[PDB]
């Protein structure tokens, strides 16, 4: 279930990161314009700059965080926040995370492995909902 | 304290990783016939090699979730059955991990941030003897 899907990834964080992250960036190339040091650059490309792996890294941790921290797949109010208000973050809008847990799923559906896809698909639906309750457009 | 530091360390764990790994097999010489791959090279070229980088990775992945699920610092049972029963671990005896952890407390003391280092000292000798309960010599 939800659990070990966060052990799951934990235990090799790196390569889930850096697969996920990749399986938005080539299903939605518009959101490619956020990340314009990426742009350019196949996969194998992306893969071979330091700060890639490792922001990605980074990326899914706090992911991890949060989805160890929600309840029943609803995130804290209080993660949302910080999402909404890290200055990395500025300007976005839900849609871009919305984007990224399609692919996420997408990616867990297709991974042939035992995922809880449908855990993590109200996972993003609920973080969908907490971004714009703490203020995110 | 403690659960605030394995957050800290889940930040930025490639790098934790490496550093203290290093910290370890530079501490103790003789504990890299256990590593003979990374005999004969400094920090900088082992931190070039793909094996280093990925497999100390996955091991602190593991050892996060291992401290993680603890409770007051004493690891699940289960866990340390995983580290003992693993083949790579195959032979090992509970004085590599003492060591492992006197080094890790080491590079906390050192480090000059704020790690709860009293509690992963703790960690290591609780986690040594749950190795001992669960078989190894
Ligand atoms: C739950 C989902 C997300 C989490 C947990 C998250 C987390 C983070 C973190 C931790 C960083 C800092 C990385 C570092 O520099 O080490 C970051 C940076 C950033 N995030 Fe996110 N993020 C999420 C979703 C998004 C989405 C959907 C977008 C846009 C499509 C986005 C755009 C950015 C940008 C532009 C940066 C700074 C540039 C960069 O690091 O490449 N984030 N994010
Ligand atoms: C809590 C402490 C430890 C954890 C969590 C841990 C975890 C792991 C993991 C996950 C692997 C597989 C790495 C991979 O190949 O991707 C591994 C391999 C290995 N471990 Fe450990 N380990 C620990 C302590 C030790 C200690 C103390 C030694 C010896 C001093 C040791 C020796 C080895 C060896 C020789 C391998 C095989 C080489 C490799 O695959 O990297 N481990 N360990």
């Amino acid at each position: 279930g939800f659990k070990q899907d966060i052990a799951t990834l934990r235990g090799d964080l790196r390569t889930y990161a850096q697969d996920i992250f990749l399986a938005f960036l080539n299903k939605y190339p518009d959101e490619k314009r956020n990340f314009k040091n990426y742009v350019g650059k196949s996969d194998q490309e992306l893969k071979s700059m330091a700060k890639f792996g490792d922001h990605t890294e980074k990326v899914f941790n706090l992911m991890m965080e949060v989805a160890d921290r929600a309840t029943d797949c609803v995130p804290l109010a209080s993660d949302a926040s910080t999402l909404v208000q890290m200055k990395q973050h500025s300007g976005l809008t839900t849609g871009n995370f919305e984007k990224l847990f399609v692919a996420l799923v997408e990616y867990m559906r297709a991974s042939g492995q035992s995922f809880d896809s449908q855990s993590w698909d109200r996972f993003g639906k609920n973080l969908v909902s907490a971004l714009s309750s703490a203020g995110m457009k």
